[PDB]
């Protein structure tokens, strides 16, 4: 299994150029409506961006963007929606596009502050009595309960849709100890949370893809996304050995520039795949 190729590039500390190499051959599509005048504000970073080709699109003639990306994976037959954190001004946005997505999970792998400095809106209402309502895109949510523990929180929120009126639980995964561009140490906690995320079914082809966002929405939701097929693919074939992660990352990146934003994150997906082998071959 690739646990020898890790013991190889470990070894011979090549994961720097490993990683380098990932980006020389990674995917480059048009990024032409993000870079629209109009949408300068819409997005966190002006050097990430959505491809064209697979950003999601919201439903409304007005201005349908928003900086997030539909990463279809084909053979393992599972979808994830990337995106930065909401701006202040995008919040409405991201729970329009959770509700037209029909997503069940939403996965936050950061902090709304982190070193110092704001890396997400809070687009979530912290105390049940006291709901959030976009006005723009005219939904109503509302937190049900949360249930808080060592390193990670989950929260039960109803998303409304003010006009049809319907309602709709949405799972809410935040992992609260994953240092911005790092790596959460220790492949038990990460997979521990991925776990938790799989159990709640939000993942599953029943229902819309689950949206997973950090900042960017490209390093720690790079790993998340890409641990997760990895042991997706090795499941299916019950078979760890023909699960090459370089070849599943080159794929996601046709969908999203720049997933896994650092040679550590991209050294621990190996990592989490290698040990999270151990229960999806049968150790349960």
């Amino acid at each position: 299994e690739m646990e020898k190729e890790f013991e190889q590039i470990d070894k011979s500390g090549s994961w720097a150029a490993i990683y380098q190499d990932i980006r020389h051959e990674a995917s480059d599509f048009p990024c032409r409506v993000a870079k629209l005048p109009k949408n300068k504000n819409r997005n966190r970073y002006r050097d990430v961006s959505p491809f064209d080709h697979s950003r999601i699109k919201l439903h409304q003639e007005d201005n349908d963007y928003i900086n997030a990306s539909l990463i279809k994976m084909e053979e393992a037959q599972r979808s994830y929606i990337l995106t930065q954190g909401p701006l202040p001004n995008t919040c409405g946005h991201f729970w329009e596009m959770v509700w037209e997505q029909k997503s069940r999970g939403v996965v936050m792998l950061n902090r709304v502050m982190e070193k110092g400095s704001l890396k997400c809106a809070q687009y979530w209402p912290q105390k049940e009595e006291k709901e959030m309502i976009f006005e723009d895109t005219n939904l109503k949510l509302t937190l049900i309960s949360e249930d808080i523990k060592s390193y990670y929180t989950v929260r039960q929120l109803e998303l409304e849709n003010l006009t049809t009126q319907e309602t709709r639980e949405i799972l809410h995964f935040h992992y609260t100890t994953w240092p911005d561009f790092g790596v959460p140490e220790s492949p038990a906690s990460f997979l521990n949370f991925l776990f938790k995320v799989r159990e709640s079914g939000s993942l599953s082809p029943e229902h819309g893809p689950v949206v997973v966002h950090c900042s960017a929405g490209i390093g720690r939701s790079g790993t998340f996304c890409l641990a997760d097929t990895c042991l997706l693919l090795m499941d299916k074939r019950k078979d760890p050995s023909s699960v090459d992660i370089k070849k599943v990352l080159l794929d996601m990146r046709k969908f999203r520039m720049g997933l896994i934003a650092t040679a550590e994150q991209l050294r621990f997906s190996y990592l989490a795949v290698i040990e999270g082998a151990k229960f999806i071959m049968g150790d349960s």
